[PDB]
């Protein structure tokens, strides 16, 4: 309450956008009477999202998506601000859906949820809320995948706004954010030098490039592994070396998966890995780096550092795995940078305020964030940054037509 | 003939893809009987395109998009290889359309043309050819704009393939190509230092970024001007400074337009320009930098260097303009790098070989290059580069589904 | 003991050089009978230095240069390996010199000390040890400053080797090390975004450039402030913007002192600092950023984050200070990267083994590390990195002469 | 005269420093009566050096160090400004020393010469001038090598100032200058793509790093070959890959020597070079890349492009050599960038004005440029660039002491 108060005060002074949203809507309180339910990693940052939603006059009901990572002192700071928060260090799967169930026990008008776990529970086990439910906002990718399977099978009966697709998210979340946060998680938990070390990045998309770029930034010799030749050729042009994972693994000092795939490393590769090879996953679930395969194949297994688990193999070489193969920057770092998140939230807060406005006009279909929002957030960010860009004149506006 | 022969031998050893296309189709000669007509900047590189088309068994009939000489040693080298080439020797367009007319006087099956000047002449003044004409390939942007105005007004009656849109073009043409070639044109014609000088780049798209990137590569302090906030915000994130052209112009050492616009500089800005400011256009026509406005406003006007024209203004300050405000890397450099062009051509050679195959199956509509070609060219490039990437397995291919 | 054991096991697998020194001298035990005394920041890394010295057969007697930062569990792990370690969370100034006194109470042959606090205590209060004392190694800068004041006043009567000057230290310590460790300390303690933020670096020497470089690496727009025009001119050429601290301070998001000076910021500048400006010192003592001046001028003062202290000023703007103005990467991070340290140690280990060899041959004077050591460590590093460089042939060796 | 006039007008507007030296000494004409003799590559830039010296009131007597590169229209423009210039497309070795002889036939007070060819001719064949001769300025390296062999054998009897050693030259000449000018020479003469190509830089000193840096700048994957492990280790840390020339040569697209050595490539390596490998020398004489060895070993030899000579080897692979193995940016480019040269000149103009002042005070010894000049030029450059740096205060000036 007094610590979780500070963890939020710190975050608060660096969420420029949300503060702007909170002084251009705070008075008009457009979300009064309306109650927003949400399932999301609970910590200082996501909490400021809830707090500014509340500042807009909404009744926020949160669930601790992260049972393990629930920061007690923060959840308590939220309650003392009039925000229903159902979170427990449950650890047991059973208790999660139960909390999910309790937010629905509040029949919300709008829902900003995780992986569609909340909106899907409604459409298949609790239609009560399904009626009062006016709109849904989905940031994840798993979720959007799910809330689309519904739309295609006509089972979906509420408008959804996927904010995972907008050049502003891909830029700040996927590129700059996961880029900085991934390397920060890696060096705060290992204190290894990055300069003059071979870093292998598996996958060269938004995240791959970001991680790669930042790595080059730290002085690393970057090697990129790819499956899509078009990306592989771009990596070359970017001054990097491209090779098969089978061949790269033999020289890597760090290996980072950033592909939305599985088993990016085979028993083979892992056995080629040189001694002291640190592996991290900055992509999907915990399947990019074969954790199961490591566990079995391991002769020994031990905790070396707070977030580093080491595995000694038959070859006598021992490999380290950050955050147990889970999303390294989130489960070992601070997630994304405070302002990076500020923007990823600002987008969601507008996705909600959009659902509220063009409420009815919308039909039970999953919509991609409206391009008008990106333009808005960008202008707001430039504005808080003290940057002013040129405005298109009529001679030109005409010319372009 | 003996010089133009070498200018082609040089290019020839660095067109990896076209040589691959010429030894995997050279024997099978799939373009026999077929005659390809084309309007394109005539020089060593574009000539190797014609030569490899001919290697495939085609009768190539070329027109000199660009005003050449009667004995231009390259044109003569092509003739001595059995390639009808109608080169223009004037500035006035009277003679240009005339040559355009003579390629049609050969009634071609396929056409790789410039700005649609060739395919549009057919549909509106020469329907004879319009029947034998089986397909058209359009690389430009003005052209595709034009050959679309037709399709929309149903006046188009032949399938068209726009190769201007494919991530491979945007990458190699727009980014790395114009990026390198633009700075090369600028420093071979001025020999000024780039390090520690303020470079202003107007526009931050594919070309903007590339030029920007490369400039930073040369040591310049880059300033970006933009109209689209989403791009402007990305420029900040990339470590650059963003300001209005009005404000940047006061400190620029070089100014480079890369926006598809006009009058990126007003009389105002030009008079703010410091003395010795070199301006170049790497974008559209010769209207990005107001050449007309410079000519009028100028107190003096003189040729300083082979491609630099200087204008002394009322303020006593004199500004320089590269390539008369025209596309600087093309009219002052060598166009794009040899292999950059090799790829931009390889794409077109396949666009033609596609029109030939899926010939009839296609209906008088403008099609975007088939994604299967990009994938192919990339694989071919990686292969000549000696790079091998990972192949997707079944566990994963299944997983992704 | 079981935690401090791991904190050392971790470090141990990433100290390539020291392990090499520990298997090319481990058997020969050249430091038997000899006891090494040392005053140094006590933690996992410096401990492995002591451990490998002991592996060489020396009796190591350590003092906790850092009273406050003494990691009990690590000190205890050292003791359980036969290493006298006098460290206490003393906090009281009095107890520091007392432990310094107890290592002398062991009359050492060689001394690797901190700021000359140990060798100066001998020459001015305890000449007993001054006789058995055979050699001294000085890594600091303050120390070497001091142990030179002695040599010049003939008060010094023992050979000293200053390892602070060698291109290998300046490279790994001053450049890459402090460069990475500084940004790591700053982002693990604030989780702020670095991309698209103005970073101001005061001073452009080894450390300035490194910090600058890395900052650029993270996406920041870098501004450099300098007093030596030669450096300032180099910063421009490197693509950065240079201005007076008075002017830069008005736009900085981070300010980092890296000059070996004091009051790099005046009451003035601090009052120009924008709200939320984070300040960090990566240079000398805690005087670069005027901490005293902040404390007085402050209307409020509060702890915001574990290593961030915030000061609200009369202007209502509040500024933050990392690690209380002390060396930010050391007192808020992990000091330098593990391998960076491995090399900074390897150099000292040889400085000792040099004092042992060319023991007598040397006269009571302060010597700069012998260039022969740099060459050795570099070759050892290249070797552990798996890098092989060309060997000069006779045609060339002769040619160069 | 009217062309050579413009080639000089162009250069003139981008020699900020020399213009400043020409309006802070132009009135005072401190070099009246005094005649300056000099042997230097004659072209627009070096000519502006002569012209500003003349502006200071000196009688300039120039020789065309470059017999082949003498730009007639420029030499004639100098004469029409009252400057004795002995230059001829001699081509014949005999005629060079003859012109050298004619500048001495003018008995100069000061000499800015090339490789000591002028000052050494005096001390060994023409002592007449040796008496009136008051001072000598040496910029080269060969020269300084020579004029030192004299000093050591007491044969030297006139004060010499070596401007080749000053951090300002190493910076602008060796680093940024040769760095930009080298890549410009290479891409204006080949138009090959640099991005995504392997660039091998032999030698990692001031020149090596610059070339390397810039190459990375253009998107190349850089490979560095070195003999000094300290540099090799720095290259790794800089994000590059280091290997033996024998191994790098097999994958290079460009090879650039920047070591002050010979036969950086053996018959062996040359035969490993892949087809189309372009080689350039940016270092010493024409012996870094074994031109003689190429000539012999070659099965064919032909001119491919104005500055590219190609050699087809027994293995059927043909390699290209820029500028015949000579300093590539000078003999194939424009030498260094205009302002880079402006600074390298400004330094020499002060070295002369220093010889004039502290004329007698100096004894027949070779002196390294006085650090007071570096400081001066840097301040002058910062000033023309519109940059203002902080001034050290008393609290600090005292502190530092
Ligand atoms: N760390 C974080 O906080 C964040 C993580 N992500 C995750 O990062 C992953 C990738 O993000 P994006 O780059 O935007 O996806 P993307 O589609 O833009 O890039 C994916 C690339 O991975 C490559 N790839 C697939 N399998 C591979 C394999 N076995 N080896 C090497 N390369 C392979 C593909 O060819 C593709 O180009 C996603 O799973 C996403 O959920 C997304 C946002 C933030
Ligand atoms: N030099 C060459 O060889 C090549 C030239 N181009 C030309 O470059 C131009 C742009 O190409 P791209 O960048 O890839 O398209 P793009 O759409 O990605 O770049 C356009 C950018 O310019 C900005 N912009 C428009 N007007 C502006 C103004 N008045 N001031 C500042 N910014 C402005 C837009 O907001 C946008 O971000 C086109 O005209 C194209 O034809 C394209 C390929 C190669
Ligand atoms: N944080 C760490 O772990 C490390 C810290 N250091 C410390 O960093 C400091 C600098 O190290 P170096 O850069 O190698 O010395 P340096 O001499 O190479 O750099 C110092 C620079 O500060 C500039 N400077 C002085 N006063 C200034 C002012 N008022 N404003 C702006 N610039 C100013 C000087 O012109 C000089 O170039 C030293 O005090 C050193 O002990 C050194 C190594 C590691
Ligand atoms: N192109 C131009 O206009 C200019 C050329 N130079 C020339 O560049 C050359 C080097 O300049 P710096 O870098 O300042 O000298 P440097 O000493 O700073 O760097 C030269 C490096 O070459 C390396 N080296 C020597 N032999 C080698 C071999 N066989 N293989 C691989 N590496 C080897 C050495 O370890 C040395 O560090 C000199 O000969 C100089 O005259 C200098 C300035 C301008």
């Amino acid at each position: 309450a007094n610590t979780g108060e500070m963890k939020i005060n710190w975050v608060s002074r660096y969420m420029p956008l949300l503060n702007k949203i909170a002084e251009e809507y705070s008075r008009e309180k457009p979300l009064s009477g309306f109650t927003v339910g949400m399932s999301i990693h609970l910590e200082a940052k996501t909490a400021y999202l809830a707090i500014t939603l509340s500042k807009l006059g909404a009744k926020v009901v949160i669930t601790g998506s992260n049972p393990l990572s629930t920061q007690d002192d923060v959840a308590e700071a939220l309650r003392s601000k009039g925000i229903t928060v159902y979170a427990r260090r449950t650890h047991d799967e059973s208790i999660y859906r139960e909390n999910l169930m309790k937010v629905l026990d509040e029949r919300p008008d709008f829902i900003i949820d995780d992986g569609g776990d909340l909106t899907v529970i409604s459409h298949t086990e609790r239609e009560e809320v399904l009626e009062n439910l006016k709109g849904v906002s989905e940031e994840t990718t798993t979720g959007v995948r799910r809330l689309k399977a519904l739309e295609e099978t006509g089972k979906l009966r509420v408008p959804v706004i996927a904010v995972n697709d907008s050049k502003m998210k891909y830029l700040f979340d996927n590129r700059y954010g996961t880029g900085q946060s991934t390397w920060d998680a890696i060096m705060r938990n290992t204190n290894l030098l990055v300069a003059g070390k071979n870093v292998v990045v598996a996958g060269y998309g938004w995240c791959g490039r970001g991680i790669a770029l930042r790595a080059a930034g730290l002085g690393a010799r970057v090697i990129v592994t790819e499956v899509d030749p078009v990306k592989a050729v771009e990596a070359i042009m970017d001054g990097f070396t491209v090779m098969p994972m089978k061949e790269a693994v033999k020289i890597a000092d760090f290996v980072i998966t950033a592909s939305g795939n599985t088993d990016v490393l085979s028993k083979e590769d892992i056995l080629s890995l040189k001694d002291g090879a640190v592996l991290a996953n900055a992509g999907h679930f915990n399947v990019e780096i074969p954790v199961r395969v490591l566990e079995e194949i391991a002769v020994e297994k031990f905790e070396a550092r707070p977030n580093v688990t080491g595995y000694t193999l038959e070859n006598g070489k021992t490999v380290f795995l950050l955050a147990e193969g889970r999303l390294v920057n989130l489960a070992a770092g601070d997630g994304h940078p405070v302002e990076i998140m500020d923007l990823s939230f600002a987008l969601q807060i507008f996705a909600v305020l959009y659902l509220l406005e063009n409420h009815r006009k919308m039909s039970p279909k999953v919509y991609m964030l409206p391009d008008e929002i990106d333009e808005r957030v960008a202008r707001m960010k430039l504005d808080s940054l003290g940057v002013k860009i040129d405005e298109l004149t009529e001679k030109q506006r005409r010319y372009l037509r």
